[PDB]
């Protein structure tokens, strides 16, 4: 295939190749102008029997690769949340890859498991999350586990709550069919949570009810506290709730002030979904929406969003590790180890048995970025946000009908939701920037998400005159 | 704090020490000499508040990393199954990671998933599957999308196979809930099946009956039909079969000839497990153990382990992509396109919401091998392997409890079970080259898989030469 010379030549290419991307992306479309099927047609039936070239296959990264790529990296990319890479985290990960060590148990490579350990314990603390999510606390039986979403980490914690609560119940109905016992159980969340939360309900068969929000878009208590006794009502058993900081339509917060107590004294696993906003933790000053964080079973939220870290990497942490390694436990003997009852065997704490060592990338991210300059992130991304705001407020023709907390702004035409489509519809065409809607209530708005570290002032108003633009011409049809 | 120039130089630094590392990697001890909790006092209790250096950093690789990782790329690496990196696999990684798009829809990138497509369709054809998994097949429903792991895949088949048999018992039970349903359900696999099939049991609250197999340790029509019989007398449902090719324990091929009529006759979801072997299936000579593959809903393998693609990289082939879909769909307003419903959105053949572009590592493997080289490499790890048997089978004494059909062989002392764990003790000692035992029957034997595709003869020789040392030792004890 290729010497190890060649490998050292190929790698330097592969770098300079890295470095010229991402330092010109925003000279790139940032969706691409191609239909459903493009491919096949320049791509060969089969693999090929004999090694393809170097050049050829190095070639072809701009000539059938790129022209179907959407430039996550681009300052002008606005959809979804943000997903970004960096410099430390393409080279931490190289050396992962190198090493290419699986750490399902402590004794299959200790380093993926200790460093990860150590890790997750500074990432709590630079987020300000409590000493109970440490490994490393006297008054802790918990931890952090890298998982590789949060759509993953939402069903673990789900999962955790759901055989938890059945293990209690059968301690009183042994004869009960667990399966039988889950149909009793309801769990909650806000009408604004992800979608990942429905999607956990509906691959552990866990019925799942979503609850009405506040004029500020907040799941509150008196809501919870309504479904709980509704529900009990009807004979069902409420299990588990997700409270989300930093919801994906307009990024609001929960009230998680309210929800905890509730949580708590009814018995309720409380797992909280941070995705995006749990960067902004980093700093203090946006720990505001943190409030009542202690009543927390379990907290989660991705570096590979908005922290710089390449995808994957997301954090979760619960406050009982015991509960979770209930929930996964098998013990065959070719996975036994000397050390396993001091030893933390990853593999329970997660659905599959492999698991990579992530946490290299991780860990270089904030050695090479330090906390300072992650917290100038979060705040510069926030201001370029802020900056958009005010130029959508002060136009007559939009309206902001959400509070931007952070790097999200939404916004639409006044007047019919037609409006705010075909403007959608218009900057798709050319594809310079990428922007995807959301609803709230019966009102459809565009959601404007600031995303590269190396976005600028010069960047935001280019993308909003693009917009205006765009507005201007569909107001004129 | 890192610039675009210092990445340059740090990526090619990245590179030298890569091609350094894994060229001398069997002069390192495998498995480490050190205690669960050694790298705690090693390391800063907080993250630092400015950027660490970059000579700091690169110093820590050997100096904090290395000397807790078990080197999964050496030679004398032979515990668990292979799981193998490469120059061309690290390459692609590269590209991926720089890029950083996610392909939960196609709109969200569209190279991610039509890269994809093709290459599973590649795979497929490579691994002499039948074309009712391929996507570009006239008559295909199925197709194959990447995973993380056969654990998650298997997971996959079986909330699949259970959510489609619930929707048939709810035509008769339309007012029962569908976890009542579900407790009535019964799935099974061989007593020689990974601990995956039982965890995916766990998981999903449904019962798992492991069946009882042969002399040559495969899973045969006889005994599912039987367990089928005798369950439907208990008022069960069977509603799911995982057969395994190429077990975890002794490398026994389930006889998938005689389970698959079974399975198509009574309903029951096939799904293949083929990890390790799998591989082997890019050579024809090895595809009698395929017989039977027609019969199957569902197939997966791990590139990650013997095909030389860095981890993770899973592949997952399905017969009916809607019953897939039916697992697991939700639709959010904010994850719809202009090409729903005809273009392929991936996340709805998954648990997760966000997927990376595992692709561009496989397609470039593929490419830089071709497919006569990867087959060279499984002759090859099979070569290595009939060498270390032919070794243990001229010493009278040590017996060989089961058949190597491919890169994996199983031994013991004659006698007591005490000697052969005994000899694992010793070998572990100076942790030369890494072991792990399993069961067959009431035997403990220790099992020796070929990993690198760098192993020589000698490599060969030398880890024989240090078991028989620690055998001679123990003999005498
Ligand atoms: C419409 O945007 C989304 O649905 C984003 C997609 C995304 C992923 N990375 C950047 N943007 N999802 C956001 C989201 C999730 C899903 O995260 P994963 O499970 O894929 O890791 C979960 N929770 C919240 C609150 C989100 O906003
Ligand atoms: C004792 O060794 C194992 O359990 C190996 C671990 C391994 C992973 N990569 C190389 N070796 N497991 C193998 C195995 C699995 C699990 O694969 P993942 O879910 O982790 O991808 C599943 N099925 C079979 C038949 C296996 O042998």
């Amino acid at each position: 295939s290729m010497e190890p010379e060649e490998y050292r030549e190929r790698g330097r290419e592969m770098v300079d190749y890295i470095c010229q991307y991402l330092s010109t992306v925003r000279e790139r479309r940032v969706t691409p102008d191609v239909q459903p099927g493009y491919l096949r047609a320049q791509l060969p039936e089969s693999a090929p029997e004999d090694p393809d070239s170097w050049d050829s296959i190095f070639g072809d990264i701009e000539r059938i690769i790129m022209p179907g790529v959407v430039h996550w990296q681009s300052p002008h990319m606005h959809a979804y949340y943000p997903a970004l890479t960096s410099w430390p985290s393409l080279l931490g990960d190289m050396l992962a890859d190198a090493i290419n060590c699986l750490g399902f148990t402590w004794a299959s490579s200790p380093a993926c498991t200790e460093l990860e350990m150590n890790v997750m314990d500074w990432l709590a603390k630079m987020l300000g999350l409590p000493e109970h999510f440490l490994h490393h606390h006297p008054s802790s039986q918990g931890g952090g586990v890298l998982q590789s979403t949060v759509s993953e980490s939402t069903l673990i914690a789900l999962l955790a709550a759901r055989k938890n609560k059945i293990l209690e119940m059968k301690t009183s109905e042994p004869d009960a069919d667990e399966s039988s016992l889950n149909a009793r159980l309801v769990a909650y969340a806000s009408d604004q949570a992800h979608s990942s939360v429905e999607k956990a309900g509906l691959i552990s068969l866990v019925k799942m009810k979503f609850l009405p929000v506040d004029d500020n878009f907040s799941l509150r208590g008196e809501a919870l506290q309504k479904a709980i006794e509704e529900d009990k009502q009807r004979g069902l058993v409420p299990v588990f709730v997700c409270a989300t900081l930093g919801t994906t339509g307009v990024c609001a917060f929960d009230c998680l002030s309210e929800l905890g107590p509730i949580c708590a004294r009814e018995g309720l696993w409380l797992h909280i979904d941070a995705a995006y906003a749990g960067t902004a933790f980093l700093c203090p000053e946006f720990r505001g929406f943190l409030k009542g964080i202690e009543y927390a079973d379990s907290f989660t939220f991705n570096p590979s969003k908005w922290m710089m870290v390449h995808f994957d990497c997301t954090g979760f942490w619960v406050k009982d590790k015991y509960k979770l390694q209930q929930t996964f436990s098998v013990n065959p003997i070719y996975l036994r180890h000397a050390n396993s009852g001091v030893a933390t065997d990853f593999m329970h704490w997660q659905i599959p048995l492999s698991r990579r060592f992530r946490s290299v990338k991780l860990w270089f991210v904030i050695r090479s970025f330090g906390v300072k300059n992650l917290q100038a992130h979060v705040r510069h991304g926030t201001e370029m946000a802020k900056y958009f705001e005010s130029l959508v407020r002060n136009d007559p023709s939009f309206e902001i009908p959400a509070k931007r907390h952070l790097g999200l702004v939404v916004f639409r035409l006044k007047g019919p939701n037609s409006l705010t489509e075909n403007v959608l519809k218009e900057i798709a065409k050319a594809g310079r920037l990428f922007l995807i809607p959301a609803t709230i209530q019966d009102k459809l708005i565009i959601r404007f998400t600031v995303t590269s570290q190396f976005t600028t002032r010069d960047d935001i108003l280019r993308d909003w005159n693009l917009i205006r633009d765009a507005a201007t011409l569909i107001l004129s049809q």
